[PDB]
């Protein structure tokens, strides 16, 4: 309700109704040689540069002004401070939101109802490093005196995506580290296929679960233990092959893991923002603690940029408001994330959760139902592959789709004297250029006539060759995808999401939308047993269950 | 535009504007005990059953009737026959569309240009089987007399995603076959990390490219060949380690591969519909030819169901029209594909290309520009993971998102005596029930009161715990995910895509939208070499390029 009442918002929307359709990227660049200079920012982190070019967006200096005025009147700055200061901004759960403390390497005090949290944060960090050291050095032996060769993280959602995405992204920095595996789905196939290729002797399992009660995780963990025990037959050895990352000690101990091997994080760490805490143990074990600290450092650098930079040149804010523009004014349902980097193949999926689970809300902080759009659908696949799969729709479809193109200037594998990367870069550049420029009917007609096409054949194919263009994109280029830079990029989007949540006046840090499904699932599980028909639900659920019971023992 | 002029379409549209928002799933089920029976389709393939339950959709008998009348008035059946009969329906390229011929196990003649295509189709299948047997049995030897332990498919888009998705989906049926790898991205990382795990002596590369001129594929191919010859040495050994799947004989020879080592397909085989042709060699090598023929047989079965079934009971037609309903009447931008199966982890991605590249068009067969929506943005991740990642938005966001839930009754890994699959099934069922049913304010309040919440805690939380529900879903349940069933499922969606294209009167089989990007990339490629700044493009393209040249030398 708040947003739609805001005068800055109304002014912005009225302007859009009057001039929105007028805006044409090709025309804007053709009439302003300083567009790139005026609509981009270069960030020097001292550990590489980050160029955020947002010039190929449907905005003018006037549009940007109104967007910033809106961010201001919506209290983005005061909201940011409240988060960094440990205030309980996660209202529905009455909790603080402090993933920024997890990477607060300046160690500036951050008190939550009485005490500074940093001491506990750094205590867990030290414990992690000391542990990674023992594991990666062979010091930590299995139940038969052998060294650890494989680490298996068992968790789902926030306790899975972050570590997986990061270890994939930083694979080049895993030299000398154990092989890391990730089991998340309850689908038996996941754990089964993973355990098939593992020696219980040199295998270390990490049970990652904030609540340590999640059905998928606990079930997978128990199955892993059975698998392990079948070989090491002796319960007392699980303490050598099972560690836990949780906030609850009782359940961990109950599972059979000693509190000494429990790396804890806190309630003001949201799952989808937990890879920076003990949840990132698998990351540290894979790339070493030095690199993990660089990861955290990169995020801290971005945290500072977000906190001290004027809105007009604040990356997270600029990305967020541009998003608001397309979402609330142009009505675009989605946001595409297209990294031209094979190592970042799980990047889009990570923010699919980070963004959608955070802002996929419809009730404001005041308890009022929104009367405007909130979080968008995030999606995408790494660069050069997408061009041969779905760019067709982005270029000539009937949907407006804001796209974020990302790529590192320097590749981790400069094979063929850099030939591959040069081509990758050319495509990265050419695609955003094409989306902006397009190709007019006249340009396409000349091409066809030069191809000796008959008037009949020229007319029949002509329109299909036209690219209307005027499709907006953001180009984010960084020196190299290192642990530090990656950390800065993730934090950057974390804050983009934070800013949009504030503007929409929703709680980006809770997730009550998962309860109903969990409840109905618990009531169905017992009903699946046996061959008796179920009639307790709607005819559809009843029909599906009965189909399942009937086909349960059908021989193919 | 044909669709907007259609009277059945206008009637549908008018009805929606007048009663659309009145449809409430919970109400529909509560007042119609026959809903499931009236809106579900059960297919017995004699090799497993497939249940398409579309009752949880915002439709009534009357709506389904209007939808079917539209499919009829748009000439869906006549278009289908034209495709199956080899007519050149790919109008912009003047080519036939015959992926159906590739799996025509009945061998009924399909004539193109006065000649039956089946003889050539089967000749290639026999060649494929013969080659597979040699490699699989160990008969085929490397340049050092060693058998083949690894098969590397080098290709992109249509020559990649299909075999990749299917080999992943059918892992259970790959016992014996050599390890299969897929290289696609030009990003040097992709081929570098793959080659690092191979021995040139026992590696067999498959260059998959219809044209055999695609830059990414040819460049990757050349890099692999150099890598190989690095150890081998003489150009003569290449014939034992490289084969090609293409239509370009001249180029294949030019590359260094001699015919007979080239498995061909034809121009009427669209890349995104080519896994059923020679492009599926990697699938055959991985799971054996018997399983591959099962895959083809499954699709053929579906082809037959599509061709002989009355529209009202035609699976792909119903799927198609329900989509039209949500796209052109409700205005939904996306389509979620959520398979509750880890093996199908790339299923959604496969149809992201198959659907979006096919129907992401804006020009009709008559040359008119569409004045209505076309293809939707396809996306998703396997279940139950999604439930912890983005379902928050599907349940409580501000977007209507049609969802296709898929799951096999029987699992390939019934570990823990079926415990994992029992839970997976329970969630599959509960999620759609939840999306449909929701949870009212009063229902939520009663729960909060029972939970012992205080008046002030109950009041701040209440709103956030309400699920408005009324979110549509399709539940597709099949006995087991076998080669045959997977084939039927893929074909089912291919035809869904076909039907929608017909209704929108667009050409679902060309892809002119990729041309602009490719040509602009060829222009930038040589401009990256120099150290001199570039000024020949828009200021953004210029700025990005210059940043790259500056940061290229940056030491980190
Ligand atoms: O097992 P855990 O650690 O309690 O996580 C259980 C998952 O449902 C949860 O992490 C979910 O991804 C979100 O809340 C993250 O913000
Ligand atoms: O190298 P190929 O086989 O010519 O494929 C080149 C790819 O651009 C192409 O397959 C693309 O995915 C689509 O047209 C498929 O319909």
């Amino acid at each position: 309700a708040a947003l739609t009442r805001n005068p800055q918002f109304q002014k912005l929307q009225q302007w859009h109704r009057e001039h929105g359709s007028e805006l044409n990227l090709r025309h804007l660049f053709d009439t302003d040689k300083e567009r790139f200079n005026h609509f981009s920012l270069t960030l020097n982190t001292n550990h590489g540069h980050i160029l955020l070019d947002y010039s190929k967006n449907l905005v003018t200096e006037e549009v940007m002004h109104m967007l910033l005025d809106l961010a201001k009147s919506r209290g983005v700055e005061a909201a940011r401070e409240s988060m960094f200061n440990g205030e309980k901004i996660n209202s529905t759960e009455d909790r603080a939101v402090l993933h920024v403390a997890l990477r607060n390497r300046s160690n500036t005090p951050i008190v939550v109802d009485g005490k500074d949290v940093m001491p506990e944060v750094n205590k867990v960090l030290d414990k992690m490093k000391a542990f990674c050291q023992r594991v990666r050095s062979g010091d930590w032996k299995g139940y038969t005196g052998k060294t650890i060769t494989d680490v298996i993280n068992i968790g789902i959602g926030g306790s899975d995506l972050g570590p997986l995405m990061v270890t994939e992204a930083l694979k080049p920095y895993s030299s000398g580290g154990p092989r890391v595996w990730f089991v998340s789905n309850i689908d038996g196939t996941h754990i089964a296929k993973t355990l098939a290729c593992l020696n219980p002797e040199s295998s270390l399992f990490i049970i990652a679960s904030k609540t340590f009660t999640t059905q998928e995780t606990i079930t997978n963990a128990k199955t892993a233990k059975d698998w392990f025990l079948l070989s090491a037959k002796d319960p007392s050895t699980v303490a050598k092959h099972f560690v836990a990352l949780s906030t609850n000690t009782a359940k961990v101990k109950e599972f059979g893991i000693d509190p000494q091997n429990m790396f804890e994080f806190w309630d003001w760490v949201g799952g989808r923002y937990s890879l920076w805490s003990a949840i990132g143990l698998s990351i540290a074990l894979h790339v070493g603690f030095d690199n993990f600290e660089q990861l955290l450092s990169g995020a801290h650098w971005m945290d500072q940029h977000f906190r001290t930079t004027p809105l007009e040149k604040n990356a997270p804010v600029l990305l967020a408001m541009l998003g608001i523009w397309y979402i609330n004014c142009f009505g675009c349902e989605t946001q595409a994330v297209l990294p031209y980097d094979q190592y970042l193949h799980r990047f889009a999926a990570y923010f699919q959760q980070g963004d959608m689970e955070s802002n996929g809300k419809y009730i404001t902080k005041s308890g009022a139902r929104v009367d405007h759009q909130t979080g968008p659908i995030v999606w995408g696949e790494p660069g050069t592959n997408g061009q041969h799969a779905f760019y067709q729709l982005i270029h000539q479809g009937t949907k407006m789709i804001p796209c974020d193109f990302l790529i590192p200037v320097q590749t981790q594998h400069p094979i063929r004297k850099g030939l591959h990367h040069k081509i990758l870069l050319a495509n990265f550049l050419a695609q955003t250029e094409a989306l902006m420029k397009g190709k007019s009917t006249e340009e396409a007609r000349k091409e066809l006539q030069a191809a000796g096409k008959s008037p009949e054949d020229l007319m029949k194919l002509l329109p299909h060759k036209v690219f209307e263009g005027n499709r907006p994109t953001n180009s984010i280029v960084f020196t190299k995808l290192t642990p530090f830079i990656l950390g800065a990029l993730i934090a950057m989007y974390e804050h983009k999401i934070f800013v949009q949540g504030v503007v929409w006046d929703i709680n980006s840090f809770d997730q009550w939308g998962v309860e109903l499904g969990k409840q109905l699932a618990k009531k169905i599980e017992p009903e699946l047993d046996g061959s008796s028909p179920v009639t307790s639900h709607d005819s559809s659920t009843n029909g599906l269950i009965n189909f399942i019971k009937q086909q349960r023992e059908a021989k193919i």
